[PDB]
């Protein structure tokens, strides 16, 4: 399979860095690299800006289109992904060592279903007519923001950028988007689709590079009006500072979680097992929603541990084109490496494993801690990566202090027949997301996101369009 | 005068320092009393009592939703019963006419109350359809423990307008009012308590920016922090909040608000309420319409009416039935304004009336330019005082452009008979509120807040309620 | 106690009935006479509805308020009520043989709560400003229906007016009321108030009387534009007919039904048992809600017949002003031959007796029917009397077609500890309310109303707001 | 004509009676086809057809919101593919322009089918906050089986109007179009087919009134009933409605819609809308600008300009590109125009063109526009349905407002002038359920129809249609 498309994207033209540099992106199946890419820099993200301003121009055609017109061309942008389904998939799977058959049918169909939903917004994005005064007329626009700003991650990165886009375009803005360094391969197919699909040169425009350099220069730009970013908290943290020591830009953040997962015992504990290992070990576990604090009631807990052993020492790992292939390898070295000290963390701490604790290229096997504690390190720090750690409660009221205790929110899910366990778990905790009897069940309707400090502001569902729109009051005295 | 101490478990406390700041009577220029000074560690103080009254099984937790507005209206109740008190130390720590504190910023804490007083029992969040075995629902939870810092200008107002949507949502506070004005902050305190809110629920703390502000601001237990008061303090406290724990921030800045004049319009109106807009509140208000652009036809004839408003504004002690304006703040802002009128006359502006203090005293007389420009520092930056400078133009599309120039983006008021032109030029002025035909024109069920570097949410109106509440997610499946 | 309120009530004026005629209304704790009411006819209805036009006509006082003042006013009304509370909870166990301290703390606490809560509404009823082209605004007015006429039933006089008339105020109609012939008093004395907390003359309008007489004339009135009816089946289809035939006046019924009451094996027996009792006799059983139709798995059934037959020999039955007495009298003769033929009927059909059966005045003791079919009498026709019928049945799937089996469908309870169970019956119980581990749950803010043939729109919640509100479509071309 | 039969569990059936009644070509003269000619106990079975397909474990019912959409969108991707054929059928069938059918007609129905497609993920209850211990929430099912009854002057759109909605929410159906217009209905039957909509989801029962029409609306097993005609049958529907099972009703009825024109209005832009609102579909509409209230001062000028817009309007055969005007749907809406026209002379108004037919044999009646018209008249207070302008004369604002009220109609109004204060005043005070501002005939998808006072109850289009085609649950749990 060949890459075609590696240069900048402005105007519906494709360009080469201002600085003539490019870097390389490498195939973590095999270790060497896939191609070389423009690399842009301050100087490519001004231009882009300013075309995504043109386009944004009031009497430019995209302000000009009806809204329902937006949804059409965002209908059809889904058309061609669902087209060129396949060829996605693998670029995707060449760039982050995901298995091709969950790059297939999770991270495109994840794609076709967001833009499909927000395609569907477009002519129904309503604002509000006030009562006052006898004489008066108030009523309120849902007006869009502007130049919208996407700095996406590297472990889904078609997707994370569809979050954004979908609602971005559907609510009239116009965008510049920066993939991670790491995978910029998507994306760059992507704005091929965005030029086949209809859209007037600079609504979207594409600057891939590297954090410091061109996503810092989006996050400190004067004239872009709104920046989301998806990725690590410590970035995070930068993005929202670097947004508001310039020009007060509005900011989403999506930041990363330690997300509980709470097994009792009148749970169907196979149903449990199940959920908890795909959802620690789903895309080698370098995915923000991992199940990395997996809480079981004394009463199950050998039963639990046990179980799961079984599901991770059966876990296929290989080739990700092969349709076996379960688990590929991680991102790179520089993540393998992470992930392993951390396995060190609790043997050095006193966690007992059970099975794996070692690679195998770049791959490590699947490993579950039993009898973990609040105060070790797999137990504090997000892992990211295959390794499933286990603790054990005794209280409903005890195991709630426990997982709110963090200080981050994103998700939770809990594990129960029990009418009144499983509602008042969900109130409790403090979550943006819980899950109840099932792990990984998004919806383009639902909305996402982070209390706390896994992150600001919601993606998917209706609530997405509060971060794409600026409210404006209209006020007539008669 | 006497509340003077820290209010926190509805109880009265001495700083930890002992230390203490004076207040003073702009009017007078005599010292009204002395207030305890917070810093950081009576910061920690408050903050763990509105944890305490934030925790599950919290007396404030397990109260119904009606009951949280039923308190919301007994303080209204009580507010009201002592609105002449109120108004009356609100006039002698800002110098504000006593029958505009009584008639207008008392006025809009009552309905502000009772309008959110409205909302607690319809705070309601979604549900959503996905698949056939899937009950998927939002629910719209309190953020958690919430800070306000307020400026001197409004001190009463924009504490109510955090106040409000916060408790009506279940939330808990920690209040800072700017060390200018505190005493309306001390004194609604008292009645927090004989309202019947329970101990921690309301805390207020007494200071300093870079002292209790930056303690509030980059507090690790703080939630989300609401901000009115200056942009470059704005920044500051994003950033804070940007560093510490992620905090929401809503964020609430100034303006240099355009007021456009067709020959169209009736220039009565537009008159009054133009000078209206410019001299409210002594020029001190963030909706000031500190640009006042006109159509050259009615050019003349407008600057000939407004010099006779101003000529005519009686000037005094707030005190006197017939005040219309009192004296300014303080020194530091009395200075901030003749500097800036003076610039206009060197930068060629045409004085037309004032220009001047009065009895030295902190009074401005009040001061019309004509002939004014879009380059000149009196049409840039914001100047806070009775100072209207009017400009000139010609087209629609000409004053679009000029309007849209600034980096503010808070308030603009259009004047026209013309159907069409009002309405092209609500959707094309970047503003959070366009006036049509008045000037000033606020309700509790508007929102109200700024496009671009104005600020970033919304206060008043259902929109409101988005800035003190998050969103989580609840998918089950069966 | 004395009544004060005797006769027609209308523009705020207290009128004798245009024909002088009178009928009288007897107290069924007593079978004695109260006191004589003005009776009204057809002259009557269009004299009050003429001071409705006049109040709702453009430029009146009324529709001349702001939105948030029809607030206060609902506010102050709701403050008299509890002023007056015990006074007005006596007229209503004088005139149905309620027990006072329901009168007191259900029927009057269901007042205040509903007159607070829609309150709140009055400046917070809504309508959308749409997107279309680029040059159009498009947006939409909740405007008020205009006169709208409220028919209410005996059986909780005064509560069921207030769940008409308090929507229909907060939108700004006005109204026209006609009380059942049974129970009149306290709908009169309401009137009373009305008048005392400022309403403009002709907002509303009371006029007592027959169904067939007055209430006709009101469901045919060529110049009322809404009407809003509790009660039975059959006079609700008429109800309907007329306003059809008449001006095609819109319609709310709330009807009654044969509610389904399911009791699961894994449910909290003690609480099902104390729920399901409490279900079918509140208000001697005279109630739209009540659970004439009790499933029970046959694993629970006898012991669930046993301890049901327990409560049922012990609910103390006498004077409705004596603290313990629970249970009143029938509201009259006519109803106690009704249940006691309906006794018997089950008698003939096969039901085994487990207690009662007999009468004592005008009381009917606790009777429990065991062993109960579907095609029994006592398990198709409302009982609307102290009669606890018990079925059994053996699957979830079962019962489901078994309970949808009614032409009814007002309300339904579950008992159970499984979460699936619980909500899948809730999603697959065609009734307007489905209650989980709890019964007779209601909510100011919690929409009411029914299925099928139980009743047509909702009342209480924002849902109410529809019925009482006319969508404008406002589009402007530029 | 491929398709003429019973449309049920998406197969075709023969009259269970054998009987068929004919359709004809309102411009030939001449008929058509046939078509079955249903009853009671076809429509019984296509209710039935629509139960089990709503069956709580039917595959309808088991299907996700998010495809319930995906249909929609494919069934409107096969009216455009087939747009050509079904305007034609259109045109065949109602003497409608065949430009005005595919440029209007069929151009509403494909977006009403893709604006209420996105909406099918998005039927949102609400979670309500009450006690600590209490979860309370709504939800909005579908109501479940719903009939349609719709006229003959939009056959196509109106059905799409009630199906969109419907199918969008969950709801299955059965349809009956106006003996007079069959045929587009029975086409979009095999769409639906081909679009994969499972059987039994819709049911298409053609047929006439008092037969079809009336079993349809005293149907024990019909849940909901949208109807879309003339006010007196709305009346029997509704009371139908109410004597058999108090199904919900939503009524599109008619109107006698006002068109006031200010002074200060741009005259040029009110007259020609004023024209075409008038006039559109042979003046056949229920939108149609019936009493149009001019100010004096523009009052002749108005007049003038409508008289020369009317007599330049060419009136011919439909398929012909430059026809504007087809003829009348038949004979008896014919004679009812005539029959008003004359009465307007009688009453005194002032003829300025047309009030005549023109060929001895043919539908068609000359643009015809009466002057000097009063309220009292007849041609001012009944509904014309037919090309027939009757211009008003006024002189103030409070007094044009009471005029324009003064009906039990009220549908639609428009209103045209330049002063801000002016449009937005009189746009509260007109009982109307869409008023238009410099403009005539501005629909969306997105934007809610319907009517004040005997004009109708409910509201098609925009998001407030979906309250129409659901049923609110409410789901309170203790803890
Ligand atoms: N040495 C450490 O302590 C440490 C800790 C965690 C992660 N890391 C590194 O960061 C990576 C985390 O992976 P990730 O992509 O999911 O999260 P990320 O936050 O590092 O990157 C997310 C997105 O933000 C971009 N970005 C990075 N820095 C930016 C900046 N200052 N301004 C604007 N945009 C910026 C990135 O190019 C990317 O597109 C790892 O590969 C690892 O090498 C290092
Ligand atoms: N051109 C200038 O010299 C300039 C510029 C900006 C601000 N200021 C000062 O601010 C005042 C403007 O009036 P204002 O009250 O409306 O705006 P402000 O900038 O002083 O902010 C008002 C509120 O924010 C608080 N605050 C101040 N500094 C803070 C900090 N570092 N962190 C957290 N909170 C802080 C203050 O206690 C006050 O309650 C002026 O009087 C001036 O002294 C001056
Ligand atoms: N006042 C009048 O003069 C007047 C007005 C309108 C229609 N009509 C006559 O009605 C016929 C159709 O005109 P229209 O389509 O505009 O209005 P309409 O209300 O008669 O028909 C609309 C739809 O309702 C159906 N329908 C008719 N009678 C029904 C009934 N008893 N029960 C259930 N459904 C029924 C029809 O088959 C059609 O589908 C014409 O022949 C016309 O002459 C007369």
């Amino acid at each position: 399979l060949e890459v075609k498309f590696t240069k900048i994207f402005i105007n519906n033209e494709w360009h080469e860095s201002k600085s003539g540099k490019k870097f390389a992106t490498c195939n973590p199946s095999t270790r060497e690299q896939i191609c070389e890419v423009e690399e842009g820099d301050k100087p490519d993200v001004d231009k882009a800006v300013e075309a995504a301003q043109v386009a944004f121009q009031r009497g430019s055609p995209w302000r000009r289109l009806d809204a329902l017109s937006r949804g059409r061309l965002l209908h059809q942008l889904a058309d061609l992904v669902e087209r060129d389904r396949a060829t996605l998939a693998a670029l995707e799977t060449m760039d982050t060592g995901k298995p091709f058959l969950h790059a297939f049918f999770i991270d495109l169909e994840g794609c076709i279903r967001t833009l499909r939903y927000f395609a569907g917004w477009a002519d129904k994005i309503q604002g509000k007519t006030i009562p006052t005064d006898d004489n008066v007329v108030c009523f309120t626009r849902h007006e869009p923001i502007g130049v919208c700003g996407a700095i996406t991650p590297w472990n889904f990165p078609l997707l994370m950028l569809v979050w954004k886009l979908a609602p971005a375009l559907c609510c009239g803005n116009t965008m510049v988007l920066k993939p991670a360094e790491q995978t910029p391969l998507t994306a760059l197919y992507l704005g091929s689709l965005i030029k086949e699909a209809g859209f007037p040169p600079g609504v979207v425009n594409i600057v891939p590079g590297f954090g410091p350099t061109v996503g810092a220069a989006i996050s400190s730009h004067p004239q872009i009006n709104k920046i989301a970013f998806t990725g690590s908290t410590e970035v995070g943290k930068l993005v929202k500072e670097a947004a508001s020591r310039s020009n007060l830009k509005r900011v989403t953040l999506e930041l990363g979680g330690k997300n509980p997962c709470i097994v009792c015992a009148d749970a169907d504990l196979d149903l449990a097992v199940e959920c908890a290992h795909q959802g620690v070990f789903f895309n080698q576990g370098q995915c923000c929603t991992a199940a990395s604090r997996v809480f079981v009631e004394e009463q199950v807990y050998s039963e639990f541990v046990r179980r799961s052993v079984e599901y991770a020492k059966k876990r296929p790992v290989g080739d990700p084109f092969d349709v076996k292939t379960e688990q590929g390898p991680q991102i790179d070295q520089k993540q393998f490496d992470k992930i392993l000290e951390l396995i060190e963390s609790g043997k050095k701490e006193g966690a007992k494993l059970e099975c794996g604790g070692s690679a195998m290229g770049l791959f490590i096997k699947p490993t579950v801690f039993s009898e973990v504690t609040d105060n070790m390190r797999i137990a504090k720090e997000e892992i990211f990566g295959p390794v499933q750690p286990i603790l054990k409660f005794k209280s409903i009221e005890e195991v709630i202090k426990r997982a709110n205790s963090t200080d981050y929110g994103l998700t939770a899910a809990v594990f129960t027949k029990n009418l009144d366990k499983a509602l008042k778990l969900a109130s409790a905790l403090e979550s943006g997301t819980v899950w109840i009897n099932c792990y990984n069940a998004l919806y383009a309707q639902a909305p996402f996101g982070g209390f706390k400090m896994s992150g600001n502001g919601r993606e998917l569902g209706e609530y997405a369009l509060a971060e794409y729109t600026e409210v404006k009051t209209v006020t007539i005295k008669l």
